[PDB]
């Protein structure tokens, strides 16, 4: 049987959360015969790429970081690659894809157009990566996503001394204080050293608790990708234990996605904020430049993860699950997201879609599961 | 001397305002000599205006409600007029004008410009109107702005009868609920009656509790003007007493513009939401398109009013006085509004211009004052 209640142990909260995806494999798996057993792609941990499938999908999105950008340089003068058109669409409609009922939805469709762009301009044939972040919630800089090796998505930034502390703000609310992590200045290796960030900052969150907003976010400034690993926020947000809480404690699409994303309030920031801001520097600070870091795509491969598991242990009542609304902690208020809501990624990739397709991993476009 | 304590006498917090502002009026005229006292334009009640007076101010909102619009036809598709233009930058920029550090400095601008396309456009050569919210708080209907008279900026809409209550929604907190008010249909009567509403709804909230939102509210969707007067909402939110609370106990200009719009989960919604939803309607009770109704101008005018009588209680401290960010209640965060913030209102009128040139009515390009 299942666990219902999670551990404060790492050692086998992480076996909860194994057991829990077994589960959800299994579901998803028989339950397909469109998309069939046979074209179903598995998305697997990045651990378990091998050097050579590792280097594959990072020269397939240095590819998409070499193509030109196919966006209308009028709407988005600052890009520059078809990496940016991803990046484009993400700042430009970060207002209503957090704390939104698409959220969740929206990211899904997000990262699998992503995924096509490489198989369809960069060759990809192996599978989607996602980065789990309870092995690594110990040493970030050990993380096989992070160690700045040739098989990482670059790693630390140049350590930057006696930062202050990282100030975030949820609205009115408190303040939630982070540490300025190990890094802070450009990458210094890995195979995206030398890659260009070419749009915001939109809303950068600074040491010190600053925030720099370019006038417009789309238009060019080129600079490095910097980072600030930061493991402490890990350990905080990310450990197996907060990973199954979350999966196990959320009777609710909505409990699902808020604690997921941190709750207003509540001090906390859920493995969601947790995995973009342990990355620190820039965009890894700017909830809207984000994709511009590398890591995203398994981060986010991961977020993905969580929630299918989540979906899979209650199919009847939470596949097409949907709570929210169309705005930013529906500030200003909107309609409640529905099923048919219309989603898109303007220029990035595939066309606009409904919510309903896009609420399971085999049907509309997608046809994957996690292990 | 002047009142501190806000009165809950009808009869006596009118006159606590008038003092308050007599004393603003001192303060202004007497510091004045760009502006001095000789081009000092005053700005005055709806009321004080004579028949000829009220029809010349009229007769200029409707030339702009025929002259074509400039803004560039790809941009706001829908837009057909020079009035369009206002109401198409409201709805473009309506996430970071409202409970932003910017608001009201924002608006004060934004009324303005009207008023000089009126005078430069449609020989506009009166004064600037407001609303006095205070003196129809007991019937809407008899207001001088709203008695569908020829010298109104129309009346009520058609009654429609067992209409459901009105739910706002701030973020997730708890509706705030309102009845329906005895209109629901276009307006019968008055100027505006052939007054064809070109844009939105972008945020339409109905009787019953739902929302319409087009798809894109800057394209065509020409429609009547529609109005349900809601007397119970002014004298639940916009009395002279509710008016005088909000300038007196306001110690900062947070508390001032907080309360004024009303704060999240207080169940208020101030003199400033007050005045909007007490129109009803279309696009009445549509925090985007609300310039789209004509008594916008007068309403804000009253707003404007409001905030430099209290700007002027307190000149040396507050005359600058600017808190908030550049996103509705800080979703998502954004830096802190400065006095070097650039505000602007696209094709509507003026160019961008510094929070610092619009912190007073007799600085930058302002010259006026309330009578
Ligand atoms: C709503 O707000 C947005 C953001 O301000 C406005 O977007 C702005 O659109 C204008 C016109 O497209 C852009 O100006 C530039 O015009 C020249 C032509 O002289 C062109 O060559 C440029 O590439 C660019 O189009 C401006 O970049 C853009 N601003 C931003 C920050 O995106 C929009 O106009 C507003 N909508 C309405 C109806 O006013
Ligand atoms: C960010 O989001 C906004 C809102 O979706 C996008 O605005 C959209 O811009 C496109 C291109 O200008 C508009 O499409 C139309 O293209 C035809 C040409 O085939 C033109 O004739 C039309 O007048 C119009 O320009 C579309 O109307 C517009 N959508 C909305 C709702 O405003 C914008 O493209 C996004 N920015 C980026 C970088 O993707
Ligand atoms: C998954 O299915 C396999 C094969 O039938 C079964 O052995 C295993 O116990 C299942 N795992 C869970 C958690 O249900
Ligand atoms: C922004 O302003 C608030 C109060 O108005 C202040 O407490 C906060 O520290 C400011 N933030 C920064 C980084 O200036
Ligand atoms: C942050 O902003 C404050 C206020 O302008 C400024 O004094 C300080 O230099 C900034 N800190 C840094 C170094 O980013
Ligand atoms: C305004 O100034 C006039 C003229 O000096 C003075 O009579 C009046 O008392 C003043 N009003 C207030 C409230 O200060
Ligand atoms: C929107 O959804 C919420 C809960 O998800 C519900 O309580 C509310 O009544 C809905 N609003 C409308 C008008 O459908
Ligand atoms: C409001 O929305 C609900 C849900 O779709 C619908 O059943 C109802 O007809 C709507 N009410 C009206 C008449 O606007
Ligand atoms: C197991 O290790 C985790 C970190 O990965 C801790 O959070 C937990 O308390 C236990 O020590
Ligand atoms: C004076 O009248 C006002 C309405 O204008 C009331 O709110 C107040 O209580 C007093 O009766
Ligand atoms: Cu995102
Ligand atoms: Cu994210
Ligand atoms: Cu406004
Ligand atoms: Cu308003």
């Amino acid at each position: 049987t299942l666990p219902t209640t999670a551990s404060s142990s790492t050692a086998v909260a992480s076996s909860q959360l194994d057991q829990l995806a077994n589960f959800a494999y299994n579901v998803t798996t028989d339950s397909v015969a469109g998309c069939t057993l046979q074209n179903l792609r598995v998305r697997r941990d990045w651990r378990a790429f091998s050097k050579t499938q590792k280097k594959d999908y990072i020269n397939s999105v240095l590819c998409l970081q070499k193509l030109p950008s196919r966006t209308p340089a009028h709407l988005a003068p600052g890009a520059r690659t078809r990496y940016d058109d991803f990046v484009a669409t993400h700042i430009n409609q970060t207002q209503i894809i957090h704390y939104t009922g698409t959220f969740l939805a929206w990211h899904r469709y997000f990262i699998y157009e992503f995924e096509q762009a490489l198989r369809d301009e960069c060759s990809y044939t192996g599978d989607y990566p996602y980065w789990n972040w309870g092995a690594d919630a110990d040493n970030m800089e050990k993380s096989q996503v992070f160690d700045g090796s040739e098989t990482s998505m670059s790693g630390n930034g140049e350590y930057i001394p006696n930062q202050g502390d990282i100030k975030l703000l949820l609205g009115n609310y408190p303040a939630i204080d982070l540490p300025p992590g190990s890094g802070g200045g450009c990458v210094t290796s890995g195979p995206f050293k030398d890659y260009k960030l070419n749009l915001g900052p939109a809303a950068l969150s600074l040491p010190g608790g600053n925030m720099t907003a370019a006038a417009n976010p789309l238009t060019y400034n080129p600079r490095c990708m910097k980072r600030s690993l930061t493991t402490e926020i890990l350990q905080r947000y990310n450990t197996f234990p907060k990973i199954v809480e979350l999966i196990l404690d959320s009777d609710d699409i909505w409990d699902f996605q808020m604690t997921m994303q941190g709750v207003p309030g509540s001090g906390s920031i859920g493995v969601h904020g947790g995995g973009h801001y342990s990355m620190g520097g820039d965009p890894g600070r700017d909830v809207y430049v984000s994709p511009g870091d590398t890591a995203f795509w398994l981060h986010h491969g991961m977020i993905d993860r969580v929630w299918w598991i989540w979906q899979n242990l209650d199919l009847r009542k939470r596949q097409n699950a949907i709570s929210g609304t169309g705005t930013f902690m529906n500030n200003p208020a909107s309609p409640n997201t529905t099923l048919d809501t219309v989603i898109d990624l303007g220029y990035a990739n595939g066309g606009p879609i409904a919510m309903r397709d896009l609420m399971s991993t085999t049907a509309g476009p997608f046809c994957y599961v996690y292990l």
